[PDB]
């Protein structure tokens, strides 16, 4: 039967194209989403209207609690019983908020949502996928720009971090099964929506590759590559999509 | 007046060297303690024997809790309290255990991420926030991008610790206060590893096929907080004998 | 037209691989070669018997001299001259042996390995850019070069200063929409003269699956980086290493 | 006796500061230089007025040719003949101009320059250096934005890129003879003589720790550190000293 696959936060923007071509490339899909809903039952829906039964969702806040280790163990389940398998696990989902070093959300629900959302639960997913378990395969969403930070990002920025590590190590001990674990790592892709064009058009001129950002579909491009046969060698590397961002000097 | 330094974790191995080279450069320092009273008063009062009145001991748990703000707060403060400035910041302080993919993990999270990432972060917040030579020196690790096998936890807290450094330096430059790294490879082992085990890693140095002693790693956190660095901000010095250079 | 595609060292191993793949994916190929004629001629007759007049051959020597930008300019010069067209430069050619710091010359080292593994690069990417749609470079780089084997030093900077290149050309190049990246490989292919048990001290270390890359697992990360999907991809160099570089000492 | 210390590049700006700071902390110095004889010979003149028989000059073109051997082992040997032994060499001499891929110096002579300085000549003084011999060490000028490069400076790039790769490999290979080898790594330090005063304005506002170059001085103070007693454990390092600015994003 067709492969299946866990996206987070998949209702929307780069995790939704990332489900989207999962699923023209034959995967069946979990869609992971938190606050979405509405977003999240209209693509299950219209991937389920391509071809029936190979869509579901699934509700989890990924904030950090002494609780998110089950929601994970449950997403992670919501996969095979639907399924009966899960091959692929996308980290995507993300809060992404500045925390000025020198200053309505408490520091510690900063904590819990920057370092959660972005690298613990990627970590407790990881558990849960390795531990339930062919070409299986983990890609976590980082960011391109994790060594030239936005300024006043600091807990977002130690997140991302983290997941680079948690993909090094993933990559290392899962080896042996036969896990493959890699990143996506985009510069600009998706705007903020809150984010106005002249600020977009400021983020775009800085992009040596065609002074644009990356559209969806190419940053799910690399993850499609990540878990397809012909990465089958490849573990613990980072592709950056960024169209050279990252070699711009100040 | 004499400059003043925190060092976290600084009752005993690593933290207790930086203290001491600290305090022979200069420094008064607090000696931060969590579990190691009886070891930090014994260092205090060593410290003071020295010089009068130039070393305090606070106590802290650095686990991620509802009260770690606080505790943090209160560390620093304990500086301008005994000293009346708060030059140097030491994020020594540590933990280290496997937790493999394949203690509750929530307690595992907070020991790993909170004491090695989450605690310096707020420990900078509240360095800054209370604000000259004024630097923080996180102690990273040289091994990060070639990790402990089953150290996912460990890894990613030392990971998120130079992601730190690197945006702390950004957004403190403007005030004046540098952020950098030191990154041991292996030093003084872990009390509970064996002799053998413990050789094995030794030979495996290419500097001298032995660890690094503290007083190595404590040289290169001076020459960081000294004036001879006051250019160097977002640096990591890896102090490891080349041994991140070693190929498997 | 179908496009077309200069491979260096593309008479055997790796490069072979990779002109392989290029052709069966739809593009017109040079084999660049500079001992190996007899495998050059072999591998351009296999691919024109496949598809007739879509593959040539082009020998040089890659050994940095007086004479190597002219060299380079007539490699590239080739591909147009046999499709009228040049889309892809694959820099794979590459010198390998030890050069300890304490029986070639030193400046002879020198020449070959910088000369192969940076300098021919630079030149042809010149010239490349120079005679200029899906435009791109790829780097053949070395995964292993932050843990570099012992005595290897003018390999590793060679390796190094290639880096440097993919970076340098990916950032100057964007804007005439020429992509320039890399693929790094762990351990591949071995020397075949290699003792079987040599080569499986190296195996051993590889975590996934304890085994070398074929030649093919690595070309499939070339065939990615110059294919559309990989449109968006500049300076970015993809390990195919088998999570070989994350293993400590 | 007092160690002696070889410093390429001497005569003028970072190097003449390396060679004065090693020359105040006890070293006796050999200064390298290829054009600058006037002002070689004026700092020899200086630094023996203060200890006397402390200081040689010599003269040697770092670019790229079949004799860059010979005058690599010349300069370690001037050490030796002038004062009997050689503890640390400093990689300091550099070519630095761009060199545009798309279009009066040849390109042969472009590469000659920019990769024999940068980087040839620093392995062959490594070899020579090694191959002649307490608290040995060899200390490579890098550079802090070789991963955010200025745009057209390739072959520039590519020679301090491959000069962090002799750091690392002659760092595993003679740490077993004691001898470290370590880098310092400046960002904007001395701008060059040829710059307008805008354009170096616009560069020191790009710094996070004080809108400003580094001194000559500060870059020395590292080299410094990595040559002393209190660097013994130190080796394949490369320590940034560029006040933030490899941090800061386009
Ligand atoms: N867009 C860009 O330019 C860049 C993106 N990236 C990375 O790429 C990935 C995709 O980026 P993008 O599509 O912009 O991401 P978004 O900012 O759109 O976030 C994706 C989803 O994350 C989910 N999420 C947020 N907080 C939580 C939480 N507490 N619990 C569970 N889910 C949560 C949301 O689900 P819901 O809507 O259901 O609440 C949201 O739709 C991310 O990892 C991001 O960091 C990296 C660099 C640049
Ligand atoms: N040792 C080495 O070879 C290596 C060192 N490092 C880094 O070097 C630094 C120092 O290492 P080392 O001296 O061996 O450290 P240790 O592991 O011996 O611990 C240092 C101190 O940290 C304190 N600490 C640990 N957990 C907590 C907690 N939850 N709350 C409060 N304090 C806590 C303890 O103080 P108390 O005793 O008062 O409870 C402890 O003595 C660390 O940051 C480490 O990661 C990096 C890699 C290798
Ligand atoms: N195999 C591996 O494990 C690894 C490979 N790599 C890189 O991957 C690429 C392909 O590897 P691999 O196939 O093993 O390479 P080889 O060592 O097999 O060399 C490829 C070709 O390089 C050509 N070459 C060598 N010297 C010169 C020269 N002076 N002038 C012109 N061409 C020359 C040769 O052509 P001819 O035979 O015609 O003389 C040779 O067949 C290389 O860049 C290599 O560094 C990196 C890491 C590991
Ligand atoms: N200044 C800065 O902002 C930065 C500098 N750096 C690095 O730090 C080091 C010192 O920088 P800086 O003082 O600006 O360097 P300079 O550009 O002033 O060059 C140093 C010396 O190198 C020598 N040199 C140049 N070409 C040759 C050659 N063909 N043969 C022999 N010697 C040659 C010259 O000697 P002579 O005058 O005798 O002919 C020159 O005085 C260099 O390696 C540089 O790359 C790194 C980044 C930033
Ligand atoms: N979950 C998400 N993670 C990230 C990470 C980076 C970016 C990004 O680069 N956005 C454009 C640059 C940007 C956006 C907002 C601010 Br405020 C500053 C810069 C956007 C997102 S969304
Ligand atoms: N041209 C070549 N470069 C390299 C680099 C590394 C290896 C190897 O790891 N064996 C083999 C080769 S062959
Ligand atoms: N030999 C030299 N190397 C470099 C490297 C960088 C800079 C620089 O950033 N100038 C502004 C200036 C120089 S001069």
């Amino acid at each position: 039967e067709a492969p299946a696959a866990v996206v987070t936060g998949a209702a929307k923007r780069i995790g939704r194209a990332i489900a989207v071509k999962l699923h023209q490339t034959g995967y069946r899909v979990v869609i992971h989403y938190h606050n979405s809903a509405e977003a999240a039952v209209s693509l299950a829906d219209e991937l389920n209207k391509e071809r029936s039964n190979t869509a579901v969702v699934c509700q989890a806040d990924l904030t950090n609690s002494n609780v998110l280790p089950a929601s994970c163990e449950e997403i992670i389940n919501s996969c095979f019983r639907a399924f009966g398998r899960c091959d692929v696990l996308v980290n995507n989902a993300s809060a992404f908020y500045p925390t000025p070093l020198v200053q309505g959300k408490t520091v510690e629900t900063q904590v819990a949502e920057l370092i959660g959302t972005n690298a613990i639960a990627p970590f407790l997913l990881t558990m849960s996928f390795a531990q339930r378990q062919s070409n299986l395969s983990i890609v976590n969403l980082c960011d391109a720009m994790v060594d030239q930070p936005c300024m006043a990002f600091s807990l977002y920025n130690m997140g991302k971090h983290a997941l680079v590590g948690l993909t090094q190590s993933a990559a290392l001990e899962l080896a042996p099964y036969g896990i493959r674990v890699n990143g996506v790592a985009p510069g600009v892709s998706l705007l903020p929506v809150a984010m106005g064009e002249e600020e977009k058009d400021k983020w775009r001129r800085k992009v040596p590759l065609g002074r644009r950002e990356a559209s969806a579909e190419q940053i799910a491009d690399a993850v499609i590559f990540l878990v397809s046969g012909s990465a089958q060698y490849i573990t613990g590397s980072i592709i950056k999509v960024d169209g050279g961002l990252s070699l711009v000097h100040a």
